């Protein structure tokens, strides 16, 4: 068989996947999904036909019920959505190679004609809110709006929920919570805003991170109230304190967040579309929002009618060709973004009249995995880890902000350096095993042979182990001055993960006020127009900080889907 289709077609009728009118249900391809499974089980069912030691194309770390569809099409070839970020040994049947090749939003007006005609029939939805984004911005503000009694839809371009955020690790920035007093750590809304204002140079918005703050702690409370575990409590760089919240026992806080969210929108019936991309967002005569025009993959092109446009649509640290231009240093970095983390959503929010902010300023995770191509989280570092270049030396302050580390790396030899822990750190941070398990963190019962493993000079590197065991013991890093020093790295076998930086967060983005409502050029509002999480600018000014951007999509999120849902 050429296809899919094709393969079961020849001992199988059209409609034992097909609807009995035989059009497609909708852009999730719902109903074709439900055959699939009618068949071949659930995702975890087929998981258990497919496993492989340590990898498995049916039982990943996304959150949500992954169609089939997003890997397997029926009528032509299709990619393994996994390949956009790993290179498992994969032999998924009718597969054709990775490759992103999605047309700009400006390329789209080549679709004029079929765009005409979709505005001129009537909308195919009538609701209060459109949510454009499937992130935590997104779906915050959908149940937000959903809960304050306002009929969404929120809509997604790529086929799987939870853009970045669900790749989210280190946690999640609130203070004065009840989860940190049980953990007997002290800490204020006011000392959260002050760690925030000089990570980012003092550029950042007051009044954007004073919501960012004083909202803090509700949104942690809401998460929590939704089902979400937000009880361990880390340290990220440039924090005075512990901060970073995330699931019992250091796990993952991203993909869990994004879980709950998906699992509170369906318990609500939310009206969400994958595979559905916001265009255009339509105004009236007087300038407010009106409608949105989208694209459905399978469907084509259609419009909303609404009284508001929610835009949740991330950053564009995937696009390397826009990022060069602001910053021609990060020009050819790997990326720890999705696939579709382009900016598409800050050309809607410009085509509708809203300006752009601190798009100059794009951030740089320090620690990409060499190897594995993936982000490694700063979470390795706060809960103990060290940082050594192949001389088997400390080099720089590891909990030091994002700018700062990724330069330092860079001035090492090879441009890359390795992360350095015990099992005392590992068994302190769960997400840690996932670095094991992906095959990124070689260890050995000594230092030396660690050392002779990964060519790192290995009687330096025991010697940089007990120099910096000796300042945890006396509290003071006279050597590069890291400020927190929780643990000796004297604890069972050691650990060595290759990191260098890679293309992470975009500080810039559409103009909000602190209703979450955008703005033009002039300052003015665009009555109907809201953005919310990583497509903004002025919350995270110059540099943010770790933990920052969960604690900003939350609290934006929940805030635009309010006010959306008030203005109405
Ligand atoms: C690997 C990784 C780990 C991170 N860890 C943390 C952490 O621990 N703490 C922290 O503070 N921050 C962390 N960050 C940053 C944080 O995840 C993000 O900034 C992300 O959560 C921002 O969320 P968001 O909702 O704004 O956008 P995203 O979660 O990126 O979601 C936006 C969605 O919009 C969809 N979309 C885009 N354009 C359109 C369009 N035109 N039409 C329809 N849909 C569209 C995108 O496909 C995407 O699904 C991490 C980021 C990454 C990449
Ligand atoms: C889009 C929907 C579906 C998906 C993604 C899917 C997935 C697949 C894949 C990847 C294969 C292996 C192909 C090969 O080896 O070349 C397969 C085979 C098969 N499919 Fe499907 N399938 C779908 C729908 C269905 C339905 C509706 C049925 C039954 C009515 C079905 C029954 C089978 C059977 C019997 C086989 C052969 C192997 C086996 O006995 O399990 N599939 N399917
Ligand atoms: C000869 C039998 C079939 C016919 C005539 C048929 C017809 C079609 C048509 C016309 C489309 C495009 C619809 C549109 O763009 O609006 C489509 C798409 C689709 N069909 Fe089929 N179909 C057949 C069998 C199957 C089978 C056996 C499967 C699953 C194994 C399947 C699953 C799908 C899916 C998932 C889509 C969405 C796009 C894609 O994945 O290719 N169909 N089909
Ligand atoms: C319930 C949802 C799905 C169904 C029913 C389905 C069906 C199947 C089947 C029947 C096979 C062949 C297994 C065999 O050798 O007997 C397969 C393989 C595969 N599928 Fe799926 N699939 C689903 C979802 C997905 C998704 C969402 C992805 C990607 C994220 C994916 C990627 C792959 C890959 C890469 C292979 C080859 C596996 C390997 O080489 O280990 N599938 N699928
Ligand atoms: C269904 C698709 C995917 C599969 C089956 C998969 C598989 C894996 C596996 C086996 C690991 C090692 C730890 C573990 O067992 O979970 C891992 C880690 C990781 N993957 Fe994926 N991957 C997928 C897609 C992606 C994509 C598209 C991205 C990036 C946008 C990504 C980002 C990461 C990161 C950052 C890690 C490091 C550990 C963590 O943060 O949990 N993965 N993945
Ligand atoms: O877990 C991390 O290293 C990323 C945190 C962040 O981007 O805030
Ligand atoms: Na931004």
């Amino acid at each position: 068989a050429d296809n899919l289709a094709e393969f079961h077609v020849q001992n199988q009728e059209c409609d034992s996947c097909h609807t009995p009118d035989g059009e497609l249900s909708n852009d999730s391809l719902t109903y074709e999904n439900t055959q699939c499974v009618s068949c071949h089980g659930t995702l975890a069912e087929v998981a258990e036909t497919t496993k492989h030691e340590h990898y498995n194309a049916h039982a990943s770390h996304f959150p949500g019920e992954v169609a089939c569809t997003s890997c397997h099409s029926a009528h032509e070839k299709s990619m393994v959505y996994c390949d956009s970020c790993h290179s498992f040994d994969f032999n998924m049947p009718y597969a054709k190679k990775w490759l992103r090749d999605e047309p700009t939003i400006a390329e789209l007006a080549k679709d004029k004609s079929e765009r005409q005609a979709a505005l001129a029939s009537a909308p195919h939805d009538t609701v209060d809110v459109v949510v454009v984004g499937s992130g935590g911005a997104g779906f915050s503000a959908a149940i937000s709006a959903t809960d304050s009694g306002a009929k969404v839809i929120l809509i997604e371009k790529e086929p799987v929920i939870g853009g970045n955020a669900k790749l989210a690790a280190g946690g999640m920035n609130a203070a004065w919570t009840d989860q940190q007093k049980a953990k007997k750590i002290t800490d204020s809304p006011e000392l959260m805003f002050e760690d925030t204002m000089k990570g980012g140079q003092n550029i950042n918005d007051p009044a954007l991170v004073k919501v960012l703050s004083s909202h803090s702690k509700d949104s942690v409370d809401w998460m929590t109230a939704m089902g979400a575990d937000l009880t361990d409590v880390g340290m990220m760089g440039g924090a005075s304190v512990n901060r970073a919240h995330r699931p019992t026992g250091g796990a993952g806080v991203g993909a869990h967040v994004v879980q709950v969210l998906y699992d509170n929108a369906v318990k609500r019936n939310i009206d969400l579309r994958m595979n559905t991309r916001g265009i255009e967002v339509l105004k009236d005569d007087k300038g407010t929002v009106k409608g949105i025009l989208v694209k459905g993959m399978y469907k084509g092109y259609y419009w909303v009618k609404a009284d508001a446009v929610i835009l949740a649509t991330g950053g564009f640290a995937k696009n390397n060709e826009r990022v060069a231009k602001l910053d021609p240093s990060l020009k050819g970095f790997i990326s720890t973004n999705q696939p579709g983390a382009v900016g598409d959503g800050l050309d809607v929010a410009e085509n509708a009249g809203g300006a752009l902010k601190d798009m100059q300023y794009i951030q740089a995770h320090p620690t990409l995995s060499v190897k594995g191509g993936v982000m490694v989280t700063e979470a390795v570092r706060g809960n103990g880890a060290i940082l050594v270049n192949r001389e088997g030396k400390r080099f720089v302050n590891e909990i030091t902000t994002r700018d700062k580390a990724s330069a330092a790396i860079l001035a090492q030899t090879g441009k890359s350096a390795y992360l350095i822990f015990d099992d005392s750190v590992r068994k302190s941070l769960s997400k840690i095993d996932k670095y094991i398990g992906l095959g990124v963190a070689p260890t050995a019962d000594s230092l030396v042979k660690l050392g002779k493993m990964e060519g790192i000079d290995g009687k330096a590197l025991t010697e940089t182990v007990a120099r910096y065991n000796s300042l945890v013991s006396s509290g003071k890093d006279t050597d590069f001055e890291r400020p927190n020093l929780p643990r000796a790295l004297n604890e069972g076998n050691y650990y060595a993960i290759e990191v260098t930086p890679g293309v992470h967060y975009t500080m810039g983005g559409v103009m909000i006020d602190t209703k979450a409502e955008v703005m033009n050029a002039k300052k003015q509002v665009i009555p109907g127009l809201y953005g919310a999480g990583e497509v903004t600018g002025g919350v995270h000014g110059a540099n943010r900080l770790g933990g920052n951007a969960i604690s900003d999509i939350i609290t934006f999120g929940r805030l635009a889907g309010e006010e959306a849902a008030k203005y109405s």
